[PDB]
């Protein structure tokens, strides 16, 4: 029952500083500007100690399944091929994603109805509100 409140299907509502998080990240001009408009819809599901995230839209889909502790290779949306580990602290969910060299940490909470992903890469936030789809 580990990730029960997160369980379900949502879709993207908000987004805040996104664009400056994917700069900082290195994305190019062409897919800031596609990725930015995507609205995904994010389906996660637990079976047994594997969690999964699968995101469909637009622009693109990805999936990642884990165990939380055991690092993982993942494609990200904007194509970079990165080293994962996901863990659980104090309920939410910390996402570390390791490429070239560089890192950037994802956080998923859950805050009152919404599930709240923060994108931090260096100094910069990004902060991207989904609801139940
Ligand atoms: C640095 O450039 C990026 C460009 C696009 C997305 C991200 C990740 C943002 C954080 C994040 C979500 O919102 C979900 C869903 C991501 C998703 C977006 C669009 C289409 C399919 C899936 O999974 C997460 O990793 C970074």
């Amino acid at each position: 029952h580990m990730c029960d409140a997160f369980v379900g299907t949502w879709k993207l509502v908000s987004s805040e500083n996104f664009d400056d998080y994917m700069k900082e990240v290195g994305v190019g001009f062409a897919t800031r500007k596609v990725a930015g408009m995507a609205k995904p819809n994010m389906i996660i599901s637990v079976n047994g100690d594997v969690i999964t995230i699968k995101s469909e839209s637009t622009f693109k889909n990805t999936e990642i399944s884990f165990i939380l502790g055991q690092e993982f290779d993942e494609v990200t949306a904007d194509d970079r091929k990165v080293k994962s580990t996901i863990t659980l602290d104090g309920g939410v969910l910390v996402h570390v994603q390791k490429w070239d060299g560089k890192s950037t940490t994802i956080k998923r909470k859950r805050e009152d109805d919404k599930l709240v992903v923060e994108c931090v890469m260096k100094g910069v936030t990004s902060t991207r509100v989904y609801e139940r789809a």
